[PDB]
């Protein structure tokens, strides 16, 4: 009741990153970003402490065809962490196994690609194969496509699940692929927004395919979830999260 | 901590219905259905009691353009009820203001219409005006269309929000309209499944437009939400909810 909460997370700019330093860092001090700021603010408000640990398999979390979970979702299921502090998408399938705080950020799935394509929608992607496309493996975006019954997205998932190379390990690998190949990444929109201010030859293709939130993950029936939710709620009324988003998204202009 | 919880709900076959009787009924005894069975099972498991009350405005809940809520969602926000026990759709927009148990049922938005139309998808509906279409006013389905950035659904919401008659007060009014007019109802799929076993000239058009869950609503930071969630979780592992669904959905065959 006073012990430090175990926080599971993974590296994802600009939510969670290794901060820069000449010396070798350790413990919580290794980390910085939007999600680290949020965590600090919550811990201040609620008077708790924590130890940050990186999820070993580097995954957000998905269920294989035998109902077995992995990634951060699994860490929460097994109660190996008290919180998942990351851009962890709140979804219907995940809510069957774990709980989430109220949403701290709104986003939707869209498309990341190089500038200068006739392609202007998911429809255009789905009806060709010249431009390859995919998504991060074992996260919310993959799961969305795998479960969709909308024809366009059904065809896209038919393609994705057929190409072994098409699913990337993480956003970073995906972004690198869009820069070095004829490849479009299905990516969440807040990240696209951050990436396209920095890599000036990349852009969002089309609009948002859905609308959903990020939440702090907890094991189902966690005693910390509600107070975190209330803490988040108050930060939001004074627009603290908006400000915090600006701090980590602001910067690099484009020609 | 031992008082009876206030349960808000509304009439919606076959989740919540007035049971049949020669005499005049009162209190909890007035009600029966899938959601009443679920509630009873939960109250048995967790040892709580309750008073069922019908939400006055007969709405599930939506936010007007000034951020003001209504329906059962409002009842929970104002803490006038401890639980919303109904087919209350868990959504991202609602999770900003209230909390939900883990999902007790999976559903998606689809289309209800009379048999024998060339129309076989939302795409076909959206590209004509002969067949009118709409949804229950101030619920999850309406909100989905109002917030969608998918072109087809954007056009549909353009139509819906232009016709004053197009949004119905509730599913029942909507179903009656499909029987008496050239009108298709955007409706949740579990209800379509129940309706089409009974009204043999009605049918689902197309597939599921999304995938989401029903949840028992609570005020944000309710102390009862977690135990209800765990109770639901255990019922699910022994397939009690599947059985309960069969009990209320089973019956009337079709030629
Ligand atoms: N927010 C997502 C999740 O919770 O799974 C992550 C971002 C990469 C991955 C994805 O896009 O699916
Ligand atoms: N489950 C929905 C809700 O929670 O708002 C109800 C069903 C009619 C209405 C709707 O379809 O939008
Ligand atoms: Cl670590
Ligand atoms: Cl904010
Ligand atoms: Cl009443
Ligand atoms: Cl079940
Ligand atoms: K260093
Ligand atoms: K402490
Ligand atoms: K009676
Ligand atoms: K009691």
């Amino acid at each position: 009741t006073n012990r430090s909460l175990i926080v599971t997370t993974l590296l994802e700019e600009p939510f969670v990153m290794f901060r820069k330093s000449d010396r070798t860092l350790y413990g919580n001090d290794r980390f910085e970003g939007y999600c680290i700021d949020l965590l600090k603010e919550l811990a201040h408000i609620l008077g708790f402490s924590y130890e940050i640990r990186l999820v070993e398999d580097g995954k957000y979390g998905a269920q294989d065809d035998k109902g077995q979970w992995n990634g951060m979702v699994k860490e929460l299921i097994d109660h190996k962490a008290d919180l998942a502090v990351a851009p962890l998408t709140i979804t219907h399938v995940r809510e069957k196994a774990i709980d989430f705080s109220k949403p701290f950020m709104t986003l939707g799935v869209s498309i990341l690609y190089r500038k200068g394509t006739p392609i202007d929608s998911a429809d255009d992607l789905a009806k060709q194969t010249k431009i390859e496309y995919g998504a991060v493996k074992d996260g919310a975006t993959m799961t969305f496509f795998k479960k969709s019954k909308i024809s366009t997205f059904e065809k896209m998932w038919a393609f994705m699940s057929s190409k072994p190379s098409a699913l990337v390990k993480n956003n970073e690998e995906g972004i690198q692929r869009t820069l070095t190949a004829d490849y479009a990444l299905l990516m969440e929109s807040t990240t696209i927004e951050y990436i396209t201010q920095r890599n000036c030859n990349l852009t969002q293709i089309g609009g948002l395919i859905d609308s959903k939130g990020y939440g702090i993950g907890t094991p189902m029936g966690s005693p910390y979830r509600d107070k975190i939710t209330i803490a988040i709620l108050q930060l939001q009324e004074e627009d603290k999260l908006h400000i915090m988003k600006e701090k980590w998204w602001r910067g690099s202009g484009c020609p």
